């Protein structure tokens, strides 16, 4: 079974690190780096890592049971499966699918319908945000901690947050959250990717997300876009070496734009041309042209 | 070039009508019903039609520019940021809201211009698409929001999270160019072609902001069907494909459907309780087949 790539080009892909469309492509102008997400994770072959999960809409939502304590207003989350199947913590995974993988202040609305008590049907939704290093993120443990201007939620009802972006300049992603806690270390982790050369550096596909308030920038990298990890998912496509060597190339005219190695493990490293951003056609988009390996050169983009 | 299905199960679908998971499949449990939704809309062959776009978080989101329960007037933009042009034979800018209801959501800033670029703002907003300024064909959507902190002339964002009040008709189409100038270049209606067969819908149960609202959002066919048939580009070698649900498992065929060439699925009606699948459960198409299938009771 031949491997491929979807066909869609920048404006048409999924963030598969937070709910957003691809702004554009990007390696960092200053150095190389090491970074781990745990979002966005899929082997070429189709094996999903970290805690990806399918769903574009679902990346960095929580869903469970609103817990009552014992002006900004905790709410303890029980958390359960973005899909609705129970948590269990004894999975083989770094934390419930979907979390936030990176430490930040994520603002987004919480809501509710009821489905116990004597308001069955009622719905409530309101403006929270998750710190993700409050040491009551704890998604592994399965519960995570929200705070919210407004009071008006109900005691253990079905509570779903939807992540909107940045409740506060304090984002590093590229910095994974303790997801057992101050306590415990992290487990399971999709492992962290560099490149393997000097001269070389990793390609993202790049998102800028709304801000509440201040200066932030809203940055937010992944490896490969949602829409990829759903086609290596489905294809499960041998990989036939470390290293698939693609091209960005215009269909229209066949021209190939750059080459890239896209790795095995599921991210993509060009050759450093260390400069201003980089410039391709709408229309085109990446094509797989050949297995190779680690000694393949890259020439500069 | 064969005809395929993506091997997605129902909790791994997203809707193609509102950025959300599919939750169930869904038959109307009375009667056969019309519908001409705008969005989730793409034949068997890789036709986008209405206001169809292909980025599935970006469905009923507007972006655009702020100009002037405090109104927010929008000049709107194409969500993947190029200039909107109304002369398009399209309902309304991709991704417009394709139904009558008050949607809740959060209106964001990041400005451009003026003396504080960069500086940044967000504050849940609500936009009722049976508003006379909702008419996002002509370019402009009205919004209302409690917070006044908003700054004109800067770029704007509209995400949608749910229903804003207990009022949405999903099947109802809004006015796009407002009560003047009925809609055109509208996907076309569809609907079952015989007796005791039903649409089947997927469907997503999405938050509200206050009410007993359902919530419920049908859509034909989820979005990574629309993204898989836009890029397969397979030919339809008729007007009906036979597809199964299917359990991988055991390869037992747990009901089949009628997919048509236009890009909606129906049912032959079997009257009782809603629909029982399993988890890991698909669809797969079987074979082309003609409009005298006779299906099996679901």
């Amino acid at each position: 079974k031949p491997f491929t790539l979807p066909i869609l080009t920048l404006g048409e892909l999924s963030n598969s690190r937070f709910p957003a469309p691809i702004d554009m492509l990007y390696t960092d102008p200053n150095e190389a780096i090491v970074v781990q997400p745990q979002n966005g994770r899929c082997t070429l072959d189709g094996t999903l890592q970290g805690t990806t999960q399918l769903v574009p809409t679902q990346i960095c939502s929580f869903r469970g049971t609103l817990i009552s304590q014992t002006r900004n207003h905790p709410l303890h989350v029980q958390l359960k499966n973005l899909d609705g199947t129970p948590y269990d913590p004894t999975d083989e995974v770094p934390a419930v699918l979907g979390a936030i993988d990176f430490k930040g202040t994520v603002f987004g609305v919480a809501s509710q319908r009821n489905t116990t008590g004597n308001s069955i049907g009622a719905t409530r939704a309101h403006e929270v945000h998750i710190d993700t290093t409050n040491p009551r993120y704890t998604p592994k443990l399965g519960s995570v901690l929200m705070y919210s201007e407004s009071n008006d939620f109900d005691d253990g009802q079905p509570t779903r947050f939807t992540p909107i972006g940045m409740g506060a300049d304090d984002w590093h992603q590229w910095e994974l959250p303790e997801y057992s806690g101050h306590l415990t270390l992290n487990m399971n982790l999709a492992p962290a990717v560099a490149p393997a050369f000097p001269g070389e550096r990793i390609l993202f596909f790049r998102s800028v997300v709304p801000s509440a308030g201040g200066y932030g920038s809203g940055h937010i990298d992944c490896l490969i876009p949602q829409e990829w990890v759903q086609h290596f998912y489905q294809e499960a496509a041998p990989s036939q070496s470390a290293v698939a060597l693609i091209r960005y190339v215009n269909p229209d005219t066949g021209r190939n734009i750059f080459e890239a190695k896209l790795h095995r493990e599921g991210f993509i490293t060009v050759a450093n041309s260390g400069n201003n951003p980089i410039v391709v056609p709408p229309n085109g988009y990446f094509r797989f042209e050949a297995w190779v390996n680690q000694f393949y050169t890259l020439t500069p983009m």
